This record gives C-alpha cells, structure tokens and sequence, in this order.
C-alpha cells in the first residue's frame, strides 16, 4: 500500500550540511520502518473493524484502541519524512534560496526577515526535549498566518495547520555527523531547505 | 454498530451513594455520546482506509492521523463506561460485598486487606488532576499481580493490564450530588462496587 | 502567600448565563483549592531546594521532580481562574460588549468578524476531550497575531502566547446549570465576556 | 550544586557491547548538559520564589509554570543517567552476572526466569516510540512486586516505584555503534548490566 517516496536526489546531494551516510539510513531504514509500521497498523484496524461489525463488544473496542497509537506514530513517521525530503534540495536545485511570492511577503510582514523566522525555528528545534519536529506552518483558521510549532515523536500538524517546512529533530537526523551538537545541525540545514516547495505549499493550502 | 449496554438495574438503585439523577445523565447522555462518537470515528476510518488504498499519499495519511484521536477517546469512553456499570451493583444484588476466590487471596497477600486496596485506589482517584479514571488491574506480564493505575480523560488499560474495577473520576460522575467534594464520592462508591464481577474478571484474564 | 483574587461582582451577577450557585463553588472551593495547592507545592520545593544544596543527590533530585507536577497543576489552576474572573463581567459593567481598539481591528482582519472568532473558540471548547481550557491569545513571536488554543487540565499559555480571553471547559464550570449540554454553556458565556479587559491585555502584551 | 557522578570505570570498559566513543559523549556531553540544565532551572525557580513572596500575582505564577518543565526534564536527565551508570559494569567487575537474594527470588516467582524478564524489558524498550527509558521497578504500594515500565524523554519513576535497572532508549545511547538497529543494542546491553546493584536497590527500597 503505502510506499517510500521516490528518490529524487542521491544520498550525498545535501553534503556538507547533511551526510550521505545519514540520508541513506534515514531513508532506507527509518522511513521504511514507518512505511511498514503504517501498512501493518491499517491492516490490523481493518481486521478489527470487521470483528466489531460482528461483535460490537467493549473487549473488541479495547483492541481497536491499542492499535490507534501505532497508526498515529507510524502514520506520522510516514507523512513527516515525506514532507521532510520534499522541503530539502541541493544548492544546485535551488536549496537554500529564499522563498518567493505570498510566502515571502508573509514572512517579512510577520517576522521582519527570513533570518528572524529561521532564528525562531532554531529556538523551537533546540527546545524539543526528546525526539520530535519543528514545523513552519500556515494557519488557515486565523487568516492564513505563519507560525512555528513543535511536535514530539512522530506527532504531526493536521487540520487547519498547513506544514510549509518540516525539520527533523530526532537524533538519528544528525547524530552520525554532529553527535550532541544539535544546534550546529539546526544552523546548517537551512542551506539545503527547499523554500520553493514551501512557497508552493503556502499557496496550495 | 456499537450500542449502549442493556440497562440492568434502574437509575436509582445505587442510592444514596450515587443519585438516579447522575446515573440517568451518565448513561443516557454521556455514555451515548461516546457510543455515537465511536461509531462515527470507525466509519470515517473505513472511508479513509479505502481512500488510502486508491491513493497512499502523505496527505491522505494525515487525515487518518486526525481521526485516530477520536477513535481512542470515544472508543475509550464506550469501553470504560461499559466496565463501570458492570462493576457496580445495588446492595440487594451483592454490591459492596467483598471479593472472593483467587482475587480475595491476591488482595490480602499484596495489600494486607480490602480496606488498604480501597485506600490506595481512593488516593489514586483524588490524584487525578483533571478528568480520568482509576483501575484496579491484574497485570498478566508480571505473574498476574494486582496494581492500581490512573488514566486521564477516556484513556484505558489495554494489553497485559486486565481491568478488574473501573472507577470514574470525571466530574460528571459525582458533581450533581457531591459538587467539589470528590473525596466523599470516592469513599461512598465502594458500598456499591460489584466485587463478584471483579473476581470473575480476575479469573477470566 | 498566593491568595484568592478579591471578589469584584457578587456570585449571581452573571445570571442567567452562569448561575450564582456555580460561581460560589467555582471561586470558594475550586479556586481556593488551587491557591492552597500552589502555596503547598512552592513551600515543598523550597524545602527540597535547601536539601539539594546540602546533598545534590539523584535521590533528592527525584523528589524535586515529583513536586513539579503539583506546581504546574495548582499554579495553572491559580493563574487560569484569575484570568477567568477578570475576563468576565455583568452586562451592567460592559459584559458582552464587543472589543475596541487594536484588538477589534486584528479580529476583523484575521477572522472577518467577532462572531467568527467566537464560533472558532466554541469549536475549540467543544473539542476539549476531557478537562481543560480554550484561550484567545496574542502571539508575540509571529507579529502579534491572534489565535485560539486549547489546553488540558490546568495547563496554561506561557511565554510568547499572551492570554486575552480564558474560557473554562472543566465540567464544574457548567454542570450544575447545563449538565451534559456544554455547547449551550459555550454559547451563553459570550454574553458576559469582558472584551474591554481582552482589549487591555492585547495592548499590554 | 549538582555535579556529574564520579567516573568509576573508563569509557571503553563496556566494550564490545557499548563503545567508548558512545560513553564519552553520553557522559561528558549529554549528562553534563542535564547537570547544567538542572542547576540553571533550580536557580531560576529560587529567583521566582522570592519574586512571588514579594508579589503573589498570576503573572509571576505563569513564569514559575514555564520553568517547571525544565526542572522535570533536566532533573530527570540528571537522575536517570546517574541510575544508568550505576547499573552498568564491565564483566570483570561482575557485569552480566545474574541477580542474587530477594530480587533473584522475586524474578523467578514473577517471571519464571531472568531471561523472561529481560525479554519483557526488551519488548518495552523497542516499544518506546521516540526518546525514553525502560525501568525494571519494585512497586512498594502493591507488596513490593516487580514490573517493567516505560517513560518518555527524561521522565522518571517517582514515589512508590523504585528503579532497579534503568535502560536508556534515547538514540544517542546506541546510534554511533548500532545506528537504526536498536534491538541489537537492547539485546547486547544485558552483558554489562550490574545486577548486584539492582539487588542492592531492591533491598534498600
Ligand atoms: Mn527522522
Ligand atoms: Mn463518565
Ligand atoms: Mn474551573
Ligand atoms: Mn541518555
């Protein structure tokens, strides 16, 4: 069912900011595991769905509840990493080039400059006290205003919050290259952020 | 699909410990709402399941994640209240009579007496800092040992933790009769706890 | 130390929207309990602080961690209810009158109208799946933009999120008058919301 | 105030199960950061404590709430790693040798064998969906019974739950040696678990 997104650039294309070693593992092992976990969980839910249709018991309801956590976690892992690769690009393909259009105007109006929004995001990233993510979002419920939000583990942004830029703060995203020095990774990644994709997502809503 | 459990005793059967006013609302309004919410959520998941089979996209995955919370919450609300009514009984039907069999021996071995286990549970109930539950459980993974656990909101005990006695700590469970005096409710409810059902659940596993 | 905020209007001043019965209990019992809980927790932390200065052991650190939850919960309970009473007023004192100044302009720019912001807040309130709050906030980090956020239990808005209007979604806030019909309470409360105070808080930041 | 626990064995003493590279970083960088974070947070709380004594305002309460998270996280990080090093030992110092005394009897009575308890713990470790820990605990409230519990991030076991064996499941605990293969790390670590210390902690309570 759900599959790994097609490889766009080779693993080493984001060097020296993110290593090919990291990208190979992050994609072939970590992302694949969420793919497999999500497929398994949705399958298990379908089986329990049919079981509940036959006997709508509290005991059968309890096993549905047990599987929900795996749908959330692996579903989140699948979606978050898909977003992640799509908002990353080598400098040859426009990575690190500033956003354009309505997103660029919103950034300047709200934060004063790109650098200020980046600074805020880096603060949110360093403030993840465990595994998680930061997302630059467009909030559709308050007039399409920009904000930066943290999530933990593989929690994601849903509903009115549209993800524009996803940044992985899990230790596996940086440890082989940066080790404990996560701030250096958060600083470095903006050199390969695909702001064209972010602008596109701002417009698409 | 999922329906309200058949009424066993009339609403006023647990008086003076829990009022008929409370029981009517708790069953006909609160429990029914979880029933409806659970049916709606499982339906919505089935629709999204079919949508993912057609297009296994990250966008479609995100809406599956959004619905998971409602399955957990309403599923939990459905199951928890089912457990709740089944471990309650009027004194005429054996409510408040101490447990028997293997459960009775386990209680005495682990806690020294029924009163000590009740005291512990009441501490856990008063320690719920918001809406939630306390469960006296049998843990199947550590040799079938008794413990008391808290959950928040409509979170429940799954997997190796077998619920033996569920006690509702949501304010709607007591407010009309006891108001802020939750400790008086926690004290009073043991007069109508169905320990025969608890003993049965200990044995069934 | 921390004390209950001085009574401003009498308990029945918000009728028929919130009953005097509710307000008496909410203030004299619920709010007071958070006051007492917060004083106790900060005292206990001071004692443990001195103990750590004498012996900075992992065992002493563990008891500090245990007390943190009570500081958060009771501290939150104290602050949230203080905010709550201060953004409520009888219609005779301007309750239910629309906001003015920069807040009024921000509301119209972002949400189109007051009614739309209220609708959004009511959705967030009904979406609290347990005990909690909704807050209309000013976000100081994204250009002072308005948003509506949920918290659970006695969690609060800190740092860059400035609370403008706090609405209590705990069942004790409505149950005696509305019972299960929380939507009717969420609808009714806006008739006594102090939008002058909200405008003041928007400006003060 | 709080300091890094004195080094007992050299960084490479747990090889080939945990690398010296990992241990150097885990101790000198990760543990030190929690030490610094905990000292800073307790200092900040003392300053806010004095500020509240002067003005017990809701605004001052809000900043106390903000700092609580850092006390919990860094306090937990400090305590958890202290526990971690103390339940690890080279094979030359008794690492990997089975527990003795009352703990050994409890393990056999509850789980059937050491291998079964290890299997359960490894399941709990692999089930940490993010950063966290597994703890083999003695529960003082249910008759001193053994259990295995998960925590997330730097959350810890407090009160009646006595930590006997702490196992770090944060990716930084294994990534440089095992990368994504966390199950291999969970399997390998038992060769250097200090079960003598675990037996001692079981007895001390
Ligand atoms: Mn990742
Ligand atoms: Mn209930
Ligand atoms: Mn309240
Ligand atoms: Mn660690």
């Amino acid at each position: 069912k759900v599959t790994l997104p097609d490889l766009k650039w080779d693993f080493g294309a984001l060097e020296p900011y993110i290593s090919g070693q990291i990208n190979e593992l992050h994609y072939t092992k970590h992302h694949q595991t969420y793919v497999n976990g999500f497929n398994t969980a949705v399958d298990q839910f379908q089986e329990l769905s049919d079981l509940l249709a036959k006997e709508p018991s509290p005991a059968n309801a309890r096993k549905m509840i047990a599987i929900q956590q795996n749908i959330k976690f692996h579903g989140g892992g699948f979606t978050n990493h898909c977003l992640f690769w799509e908002n990353l690009a080598p400098e040859s393909q426009g990575g690190g080039e500033p956003p354009t259009g309505a997103l660029a105007k919103a950034i300047d109006e709200q934060f004063g400059s790109l650098d200020e929004l980046i600074k805020l995001t880096n603060t949110k990233l360093a403030g993840v006290q465990g595994s998680g993510w930061a997302f630059i979002v467009k909030n559709l419920s308050n007039g399409g205003k920009l904000d930066v939000v943290q999530t933990y583990n593989q929690d994601t942004v849903t509903g009115p919050l549209v993800p524009l830029v996803a940044i992985d703060a899990w230790e596996h995203a940086y440890y082989l290259q940066y080790q404990n020095k996560k701030a250096d990774y958060f600083k470095a990644i903006w050199n390969v952020v695909n702001w064209k994709e972010a602008s596109r997502r701002f417009d698409a809503g």
